[PDB]
């Protein structure tokens, strides 16, 4: 019986003010108990009324989420949210805690790339970024496009990796089309992040030329 | 506890035309007992001798591996090995086995990049490569310098993801020093791939400038 504890995304934090939490348990073996997910503030203030999903998987074992709604200021400004896990037939009661970090931070560096011409596909290019030296791992990726959010689904973001020096790195891929960057040759890539400044976001421009 | 049975890398597959396969079982609960690893084909002809080895790592858990050398010839014409393992504490054993995917082929197209200079730091550049719409997954990546291959904990390379289209992409990062690109200002992104003509190979060169 495992139980994590996620911090908001940067993006849902900063772009759109509505930051959440989740709860994740994964449980092996379950009873197909009742169990129970309480969630709690340090300072004592009330919490929000949070959604709740339960799923069977195809390998024998309940995950059971809850998505906290959290407040943007009370984020910002500190405040530890506490996951207590309890079940009728378990040892201990599980605790998960977070909260926003006070260790070390660094803004991430962006870099926007399009690959050239490839034999065979003229009207296809692929845009790419990376994003790196960043920390905490923390970040999400926009691609904007006549100074519009694109779609999520258009791009693919890859899993936060060590670098060698110190902080993380991922990288985007964007597939785009010839009307794209005829009607108009310019596609940025934007990180938003917490240690970025002044306003925790840092993009990058790129054209197909 | 879980095992798991990797197939060949491209690149000992291909150019060291060496290939091995390992079967790693790692064991959350180190409990007395050897754990037992036995190798077998499908059409049942003779496995090599294969090497154990033992490791505990620092969370308490323990990771025993097996690697078994196969036939380059044997492996492409189709062939899956096995792996049955057998824990002193478990009643049913438990068997995993390997064998070259199958389906359409695709060659790997390359596309290499390099980072402007990023304010203070002057005397080192990330180079990017990506490497995409390619099938099946498997692939090996590489880099070069005066036609010296750099050492695998120099670069990163992600997991192979699916494209919008049919195929998986994959990225690379290397970061390199300046007394590296003023001694000789090339880079070569070289990747492995089964079905990349015309020798298994293909690659990009790259330039700071
Ligand atoms: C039967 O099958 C189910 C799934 O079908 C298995 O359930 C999975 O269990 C694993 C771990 O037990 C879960 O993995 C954990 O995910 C956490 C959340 O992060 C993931 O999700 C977010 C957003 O969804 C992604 O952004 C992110 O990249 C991850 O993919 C992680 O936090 C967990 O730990 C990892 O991160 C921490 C740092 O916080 C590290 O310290 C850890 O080392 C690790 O890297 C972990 O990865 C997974 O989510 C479960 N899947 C589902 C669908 O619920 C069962 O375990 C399996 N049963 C058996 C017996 O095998
Ligand atoms: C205590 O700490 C140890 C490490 O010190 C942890 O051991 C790791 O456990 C995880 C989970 O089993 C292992 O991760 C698995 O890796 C497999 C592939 O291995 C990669 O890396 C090795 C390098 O050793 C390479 O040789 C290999 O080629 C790979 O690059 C994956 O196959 C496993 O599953 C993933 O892929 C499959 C696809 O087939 C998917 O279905 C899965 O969803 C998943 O994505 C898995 O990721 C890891 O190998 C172990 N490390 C070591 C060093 O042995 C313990 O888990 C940790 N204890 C606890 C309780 O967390």
């Amino acid at each position: 019986v495992s139980a994590y504890l996620s911090r908001p995304s940067p993006f849902d934090l900063f772009i759109r003010k509505s930051p959440t939490i989740t709860c994740l348990v994964v449980d092996l073996a379950p009873s197909k108990g009742t169990v129970q997910l309480t969630w709690s503030r340090a300072s004592g203030k009330p919490v929000q009324h949070s959604t709740r999903k339960e799923e069977k998987q195809r390998n024998g074992t309940l995950t059971v989420t809850s998505t906290l709604p959290v407040g943007t200021r009370d984020w910002i400004e500190g405040e530890t949210y506490q996951c207590r896990v309890t079940h009728p037939h378990l040892p201990r009661a599980l605790m998960r805690s977070t909260t926003k970090t006070s260790g070390p931070r660094a803004a991430p560096e962006v870099y926007a790339f399009a690959t050239p011409e490839w034999p065979g596909s003229r009207d296809k290019r692929t845009l790419a970024c990376l994003i790196q030296n960043f920390m905490p791992e923390d970040i999400s990726v926009q691609w904007l496009h006549n100074e519009v959010q694109l779609p999520d689904a258009r791009h693919s973001t890859t899993q936060p990796r060590k670098t060698k020096g110190s902080g993380f790195f991922v990288f985007s891929r964007l597939e785009v089309t010839r009307a794209e960057w005829e009607q108009k040759d310019e596609f940025i890539c934007r990180a938003v992040h917490e240690a970025a400044s002044p306003s925790q976001t840092v993009q990058r421009a790129v054209s197909v030329n």
